[PDB]
DNA sequence: CTTCAGCAGCACGTAGGGGAGAATTGG
RNA sequence: CUUGCUCGGUUCGCCGAGACUCCCCUACGUGCUGCUGAAG
DNA sequence: CCAATTC
């Protein structure tokens, strides 16, 4: 299941702000630090999640959606517990190395001399030591899945979206001196607007026209939005298109119905201002 | 003006926890 | 092969050669900064 | 349709 990327084009208000991303940092926030005799107590419904909502003090920021909170709470849960995995399994190397110099001691024939002792993942008060960070990771699930762009129902905007099915479109003067060696074999074509032609290095003298390039670049975009609740999130399928391109998949022959069809479960990194898309199995 | 000594890191490997859906179905 | 990353050519118009299993977290290191205690 | 259920 190899990944892709996508540069997030347009969007209402930042990702960090969304009910999604408050509700999942207040669980881990909460869960994050916990006696382990307190996880038992406080650790798939709309019953079940809506009193665990109430008898841990997690708010819920107007988010009810079990396929959205199951998730953070099987991460959760699923990390707290390699957490104390790490060091059981050191304990376990250890006592395997107990076991290791008690075979030679056997053949020895003297009694078993002194172990070293073990560790956990708790301090005196009860809390956790090795506290685990927050994952600022949005995650996107099916009901809320990567849908092509369509003016008519989607909020205004300015962009230009292609219908769900039509196989995608597949300066520049490339002067006459350029053409004694231009490449006979299958690469990537770039374009004027690419900028890998026109980052500062010293050997470059037309450098980084600052909006020249991102407004050619948004011209010709590929819209999708992933609609949260009152939030959008307006991606730019091209990169999802350029890796099926190169990866041997299709050549030239899809739309906006097949290409999203090659995972609609995004995760999406708000520091980045990038989404991260699965493929299907093969 | 030197060895070492123990914490931290702008920087780097490691090193090991975790994550990366889609098929009914009711109302 | 439309975005995006790395590195090169230039007449400055884009051209060429590539990478593409990624994100988070805990800790620790080696070179350099920083606080100290030994020896003339 | 679309937010809830399985596994």
């Amino acid at each position: 299941c190899p990944p892709a990327k996508v540069n997030i084009l347009a969007q209402s208000r930042p990702l960090s702000e969304w009910p999604i991303n408050l509700v999942s940092k207040g669980v881990q926030e909460y869960v994050y630090g916990l006696t382990a005799a307190e996880r038992e107590a406080n650790g798939t419904s709309r019953k079940s999640l809506d009193r665990w909502f109430a008898r841990t003090g997690v708010p819920t920021h107007g988010y009810t959606t079990v396929q959205g909170l199951n998730l953070i709470l099987r991460h959760t849960f699923n990390r707290y517990d390699g957490v104390i995995k790490k060091v059981e399994t050191r304990n376990e190397k250890r006592r395997s190395k107990a076991t290791r110099i008690n075979v030679s001691r056997e053949a020895d024939g003297l009694p078993p001399i002194e172990a070293e002792p073990e560790e956990t993942a708790f301090g005196p008060d009860g809390k956790l030591k090795e506290r685990p960070g927050i994952n600022p990771s949005i995650y996107c699930y099916q009901q809320v899945s990567p849908v092509p762009y369509n003016p008519a129902k989607h909020p205004a905007l300015p962009f230009s979206g292609v219908d769900p099915g039509a196989p995608l479109p597949l300066p520049g003067y490339v002067p006459e001196w350029q053409r004694p060696h231009l490449s006979t074999k299958n690469k990537r074509i770039r374009k004027w607007y690419a900028r890998a032609n026109w980052r500062r290095k010293p050997g470059r003298k037309s450098v980084l026209d600052e909006a020249k390039l991102k407004e050619a670049a948004l011209k010709e975009a590929i819209p999708i939005i992933v609609t949260i609740g009152k939030d959008w999130i307006v991606m730019d399928a091209r990169g999802l298109l350029r890796a099926v391109y190169w990866r041997g998949i299709a050549k030239p022959g899809l739309s906006l119905k097949e290409l999203l069809g090659f995972s609609g479960d995004p995760v999406l990194d708000p520091k980045r201002g990038i989404a991260t898309f699965t493929f299907k199995l093969g």
